């Protein structure tokens, strides 16, 4: 399949699914651009390189607590209960929250590598799983 995909077996149901080890995306169905546009939702934690945001002057949550928050947001976005944009605007620990998480367009070479690799491995309209950087934990949405 496309870059980074492996076949796996559901631990609960036993049904085949597909997992991407670059984006941390997972899906039931069987699955590089010079520039991409992405949005993100960042949840910071106490070990983030800058443990502060517009939401909270001192970010004290643990990495484990941050991951739980990220996992919950992913659930709500995938279920359609919430839009990615809505959750980014409300809960992202990044100044880009004011722009619905939009970071604009970019080529490779500009940023932290796990974020870059995930961004360039996503298809248009596809969303990542939890992506870990020195900043915290990200959900990334490729928009263009
Ligand atoms: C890992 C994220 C993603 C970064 C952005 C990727 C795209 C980009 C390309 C550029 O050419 C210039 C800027 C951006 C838009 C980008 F690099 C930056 O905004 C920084 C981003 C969000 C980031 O590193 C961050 O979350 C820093 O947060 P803290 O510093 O608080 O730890």
């Amino acid at each position: 399949l496309p870059p980074g995909w492996e076949k796996a077996m559901s631990r609960s149901s036993g049904r085949v699914y597909y997992f991407n080890h670059i984006t941390n995306a997972s899906q039931w169905e069987r699955p590089e651009p010079a520039r991409v546009r992405c949005s993100h939702l960042l949840v910071k934690h106490s070990q983030s390189r800058r443990p502060s945001s517009w939401r909270q002057e001192k970010i004290t949550r643990t990495k484990e607590e941050a991951l739980e928050l990220i996992n919950g947001y992913i659930q709500k976005i995938k279920s359609g209960e919430e839009d990615f944009e809505s959750l980014a605007s409300q809960f992202s620990d990044c100044s880009s929250a004011k722009a619905r998480g939009d970071l604009g367009a970019f080529s490779r070479g500009q940023m932290q590598k796990p974020f870059e690799d995930a961004s360039f491995a996503l298809r248009t309209g596809e969303m990542s799983g939890p992506v870990f950087t020195d900043s915290g934990i990200h959900i990334i949405l490729r928009t263009e």
